[PDB]
């Protein structure tokens, strides 16, 4: 079936990703060289590519490094084999492939896969969202019982995309409500969430490869993941994840 | 000295990881701080008790000459919601002028380390220790900060300030705790800033910033782990950091 796909599909991602990373020149004096790390982005999505049309033949890809069918028809792949570059190439671990087969539009199955954190996540619709640490048994997810925004922990990525200035007004504001925040950033946060020990996490701009593999495995954990305008899912252009009990009350307090 | 240092964080470290991994993770309020208090408190005797160079003195959960600082579970906040950036710091300070140090945070499968005069490392998964050096990014536009909430920039006129250093980076995020410091000294982060730090939570980072080549004071520039709050820089962007913060 598809989720022992993806899993094989991430299995062969994190041998191509471990080794690059570790080859990294780290030395550095100026913004970064991405080069390295879009060569590394490509080699991967072209093996996923390759595998699929092998392995799939029937069903499409898009892929965020070389491209796909613009419109979301029947089964389809969504790649992105390095989400967290900028972490990539200073040398910071926080980087992982992302993984998931949609179906008429919807994550049916998802994979997060973090080699350099030795953790991997994943979720099959109906099946549940589970999580590995050093390849060691999985564990089952769910999202933590948070009632409170007062007793909530927030992880988010960075403040300077929350553009608009009444926007970063409101998100300022609720990181002074919230019992704990962080911004353990992209994909991390979302993760984090779904285990249970984040309560909630935002991105005010978020692409679709970027959102899907984590959409399934929030729900999965018994999550909810929407934009900032209410709307479930990863084609929203922002997202927020919670445990669900606190998904209005982050939304009311945003817009 | 530094040998005793990471056996001590050794035997922390197996202490730690149990205690880590018994906790009951069902939670639906502010969590029981209760269990963490608990190991605190264990590890913390248990390191005491911990004997050889008898001498020296000890100082969190329990400045003259030798004496050991500890704080055993930084990131107890992390440590009590399954959150695993949480470490042990292990310092030994001569005349209150830190001269080892040891952070080890199991549950990331990492430790550093630094003793004076004889450098900074980190080990990931026990695997061969690497030796660490701070970056050499020169330029603010270009560097990449983390830090650890934003709350903790109580005066209005400082938060401001610090939104404002954010907008300038080219990178932001909040790793926060030991861990900021930890990689403003392997040179994947250029500057790490807390506004409210104590010497117990700084000790360990001081001397492994400086052995990796950094510098590490206080937001009123004062150098160490007495300051009260700590920015950690690779040296080169010291200067304007703390400028733009004061
Ligand atoms: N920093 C990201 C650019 O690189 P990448 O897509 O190759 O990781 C953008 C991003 C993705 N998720 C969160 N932020
Ligand atoms: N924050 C991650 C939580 O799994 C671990 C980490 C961050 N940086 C390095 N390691
Ligand atoms: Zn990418
Ligand atoms: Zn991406
Ligand atoms: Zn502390
Ligand atoms: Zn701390």
């Amino acid at each position: 079936d598809d989720l022992m796909l993806a899993l094989a599909l991430a299995d062969r991602a994190d041998e191509l990703t471990r080794v690059r990373f570790g080859a990294l020149d780290l030395r550095i004096d100026t913004k970064p060289d991405l080069t390295p790390v879009t060569d590394a982005d490509r080699a991967v999505e072209s093996d996923v590519r390759q595998t699929l049309g092998r392995d799939r033949p029937g069903d499409g890809v898009l892929g965020e490094e070389f491209g796909g069918s613009t419109t979301f028809t029947g089964r389809q792949w969504i790649v992105d084999p390095i989400d967290g570059t900028k972490n990539f190439v200073r040398g910071v671990p926080v980087w992982a492939s992302l993984i998931a087969l949609l179906e008429d539009g919807v994550p049916s199955v998802g994979v997060v896969s973090a080699p350099a954190l030795q953790r991997r996540w994943w979720a099959a619709r109906g099946r549940g969202a589970f999580a590995s640490v050093d390849g060691a048994r999985p564990h089952r997810l769910s999202v933590s019982s948070v009632a409170e925004l007062h007793s909530a922990s927030l992880s988010f990525s960075s403040l300077s995309g929350w553009a608009r200035p009444g926007l970063r007004e409101r998100f300022i504001g609720l990181t002074d409500t919230v019992w704990r925040v962080r911004a353990y950033g992209d994909f991390l946060s979302y993760c984090l969430v779904a285990e249970g020990a984040v309560d909630i996490a935002a991105e005010p701009q978020v692409s679709v490869w970027d959102l899907a593999a984590l959409d399934i495995v929030v729900r999965e954990a018994g999550g909810r993941l929407t934009s900032l305008d209410g709307v479930a899912g990863p084609h929203g252009g922002s997202a927020v994840a919670t445990n669900g009990l606190l998904h209005d009350e982050v939304l009311t307090r945003l817009n």
